[PDB]
């Protein structure tokens, strides 16, 4: 099966954000709004906002998930390829064959679905801390698109969804990542390809 990608606020008015990072040679994650896609470098931290219009119920949760963008690959595990699902990486906590990371929190917790086999890392949902207005997550991508036997040049989405104490549904968001060497170049290749078509 398929996970939802459908965008949806929910009662508490959830959505994502991004910094304004530009698209330097220098720059190691930055994220287009016209494309809805984040470009980013291998297992460097991506900064994603977390915002709300009301403070969910304590115990609310934030689950991130790969799938693959393209229908023909949708129903496949995103998963680490077979090279760096044996990198000696490890953070303690995240299974070597996960894609996505969550870095810093010691409350983050790694599933792998008992009957989709997907893998997905969840955090509580923290209110905003004092003087700020919207709480941020840092995620890694710990295997290039282009990984052969893995993401194999194939586009990705990463999908987010806030979530009660059982997991359902609260609110969903997405976007999709390429993991690349040259974040800022291919933000500025493919936004041009963009405003040609
Ligand atoms: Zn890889």
């Amino acid at each position: 099966s398929v996970p939802s990608q459908k965008t949806y606020q929910g009662s508490y008015g959830f959505r994502l954000g991004f910094l304004h990072s530009g698209t330097a040679k220098s720059v190691t994650c930055t994220y287009s709004p016209a494309l809805n896609k984040l470009f980013c470098q291998l297992a460097k931290t991506c900064p994603v906002q977390l915002w709300v219009d009301s403070t969910p119920p304590p115990g609310t949760r934030v689950r991130a998930m790969a799938i693959y963008k393209q229908s023909q690959h949708m129903t496949e595990v995103v998963r680490r390829c077979p090279h760096h699902e044996r990198c000696s990486d490890s953070d303690g906590l995240a299974p070597p064959q996960h894609l996505i990371r969550v870095e810093g929190n010691l409350r983050a917790e790694y599933l792998d679905d008992r009957n989709t086999f997907r893998h997905s890392v969840v955090v509580p949902c923290e209110p905003p801390e004092v003087g700020s207005d919207c709480t941020t997550i840092h995620y890694n991508y710990m295997c290039y698109s282009s990984c052969m036997g893995g993401m194999n040049r194939r586009p990705i989405l990463t999908i987010i969804t806030l979530e009660d104490s059982s997991g359902n549904l609260l609110g969903r968001d997405s976007f999709e990542v390429r993991v690349c060497a040259c974040p800022g170049r291919d933000r500025r290749t493919e936004e041009e390809n963009l405003r040609k078509k």
